[PDB]
């Protein structure tokens, strides 16, 4: 049971750039979009050193981890289930002070659409603070096995999906371009090369039995996670003679203010 | 003949952060390690805006670019022979008021040795301006060949080495710690995600050549090469399908002063 890269990723962002927000002196509106576990959201609102009395909403499009979080989620702080690729419920445009997305480890569909609706669930003069995955063996593998001549065919109806800055030069440049001309007035974009290491396979099929993106069934599940282990041992992401798998990764971390 | 991500990312550092660097009034001596081709410290002697009226230096240890090199360099700009891996020649220790050291595409053996060598070249209040690879699939390519059971132990008495920054987390926090326990006062240090693409495996297999660390032999260097490019393949480095190769790498940017 390892969400830990997402987390450890999600708390040392935070602390580092905690230090450069800037908090309004009362009545405070915060939001993280994708929370799944408040392990994350938990530790956001003991961590934020200012007054939302009763306001920390956040969100996630799987209903179950929801009302898990939910659950454990106390009053004073909402959960609801929002996809932030669906169309806004303008209800909340404007509301929110400080916004969070630390990445979620599933490919997004559409990221200007995201980005506008940040942009536009953000207050007058909010601070919204992102990190997402400029590359991810992960999404390289499950790529490749999409390609493989035994799968080739059978997962040829699904979308592989594109990224304008997924594993594009300069990414960085390419985000900050893309945030301004949605408007925001303030935009400081970094990228973090990472490294997470699984020290037995065990761990890491479950990873990709939790991320990966293609349904099959209950059948096949077992076979088709078989050869995305088979293709990782290929492209060495996993080293076949230590059984472990270390992931190289790029994070961009981005600061901006509307 | 693709030196091209080599002078690309050279010229693109050097441009985006010449407005960033402070020159003295005059008597300025500036030093470039590992020149290869001038056509990179050319662009670099016309792209600085001060007076070095007759003192360019610069250095690699292939003596045989380095006369070519030496023969296109015309006077006002010395060219010698130099490993910064070597033993410093006190004779230029403090000599340069810039030094340039833009990555050279060939693994370094001992990097500290190299950090303090560019601290004891730079004068008082020096300037460095040096990048260097953090990740580069190309040796993650060079050293997966070294273990196939085919080459494995005919390649088991060369140095794989080790980086103390290279495939590491936050290698840009790793390096800045580094290069001020060497003694620099400023140091600015960032992580850059950067794309080349080879539209043909011939230009790929061209590169593969020219960086190929291991000697072999005019007898198995065709053979060798051939099954770096068969590994390629299952690295998904090459595109089987569109006869295309695609570097993802990263790329550490150092601004320090003494």
């Amino acid at each position: 049971n390892s969400s830990s890269m997402e987390r450890r990723d999600a708390l040392n962002s935070l602390t580092e750039y905690l230090p450069k927000f800037k908090w309004k002196e009362s009545k405070e509106k915060i939001l993280d979009i994708g929370c799944a576990d408040g392990s994350v959201t938990n530790i956001i609102s003991s961590c934020c050193p200012t007054d939302f009395e009763l306001f920390e909403a956040c969100d996630v499009n799987v209903k179950s981890v929801k009302y898990a979080t939910e659950h454990y989620g106390t009053s004073k702080m909402r959960f609801r289930v929002m996809d932030i690729e669906s169309d806004l419920p303008k209800e909340m445009k404007g509301k929110f002070d400080h916004v969070f997305s630390f990445y979620t480890l599933h490919w997004i569909e559409n990221q200007e659409k995201a980005f506008q609706n940040i942009y536009d669930l953000t207050a007058d003069d909010g601070e919204c603070f992102l990190t997402l995955l400029a590359q991810m063996p992960v999404f390289n593998l499950f790529d490749a096995l999409k390609h493989t001549e035994k799968w080739r065919h059978w997962l040829r109806y699904i979308k592989n999906f594109i990224s304008p800055y997924y594993e594009t030069s300069d990414p960085d440049v390419v985000i900050e371009l893309l945030l301004k001309r949605v408007g925001f007035r303030y935009v400081d974009v970094r990228c973090r090369q990472k490294k997470f290491e699984f020290y037995d396979l065990k761990s890491f099929r479950n990873l990709l039995e939790a991320v990966s993106p293609f349904k099959v069934g209950q059948e096949l599940q077992e076979e088709l996670i078989d050869d995305v282990m088979e293709v990782a041992k290929e492209m060495r992401i996993i080293d076949t003679q230590n059984s472990t798998a270390k992931l190289i990764y790029n994070l961009v971390v981005i600061h901006c203010r509307k």
